[PDB]
């Protein structure tokens, strides 16, 4: 009833990677390495590299879902807010309720979860382009961290599995969101936080 969040490289050497955004006002989505965080703008795409060591088989794929970070929380499935569900923002693909999507892949499939009934979006595995040494997943995050009736302030953290063909785990990283209007600031603001702590 709680997914794992134990950070698995597996045979293949995965890992996630980000880019360096930096933290200037303008900023719409910004990694933190200190604090493992992304902080992003709502519906504002969120560049997520995938490294591997070596190429997994034709078929494997690449999986995201939403949890709750505190222990209190981590049963509850992570969901838009009773507004944003509401709200016709839909691309065609992703259900109105799912926090996270995939943007520009027509191969992103999206799971209601039969028994667990958590939201998740994955897609096929593909090999970096010509030029590049790993590849990149756009995600878009579509509540606020703040949105009442949905996540209500409490963090969450996105799971990023690696599967074979089944959904066999081959794979695991994972990193906390805080969507935000602000995610330059509040970078800067919690990484100060935790110096002087
Ligand atoms: O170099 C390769 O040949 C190569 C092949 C693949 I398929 C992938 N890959 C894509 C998504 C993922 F989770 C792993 C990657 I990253 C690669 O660097
Ligand atoms: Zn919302």
């Amino acid at each position: 009833s709680v997914p794992s969040q134990k950070t698995y490289q597996g045979s293949y050497g995965f890992r996630l990677g980000f880019l360096h955004s930096g933290t200037a006002k303008s900023v719409t989505c910004t990694y933190s390495p200190a604090l493992n965080k992304l902080f992003c703008q709502l519906a504002k795409t969120c560049p997520v590299q995938l490294w591997v060591d070596s190429t997994p088989p034709p078929g494997t794929r690449v999986r995201a879902m939403a949890i709750y970070k505190q222990s209190q929380h981590m049963t509850e499935v992570v969901r838009r807010c009773p507004h944003h569900e509401r709200c016709s923002d839909s691309d065609g693909l992703a259900p109105p309720q799912h926090l996270i999507r995939v943007e520009g892949n027509l191969r992103a499939e999206y799971l209601d979860d039969r028994n667990t009934f958590r939201h998740s979006v994955v897609v096929p595995c593909e090999p970096p382009e010509v030029g590049s040494d790993c590849t990149t997943i756009h995600y878009n995050y579509m509540c606020y961290s703040s949105c009442m009736g949905g996540m209500n302030r409490r963090p969450i953290l996105t799971i990023i599995t690696l599967e074979d063909s089944s959904g066999n785990l081959l794979g695991r990283d994972s990193f906390e969101v805080r969507v935000c209007a602000c995610p330059g600031r509040d970078r800067r603001t919690e990484e100060e936080n935790l110096r002087k702590k």
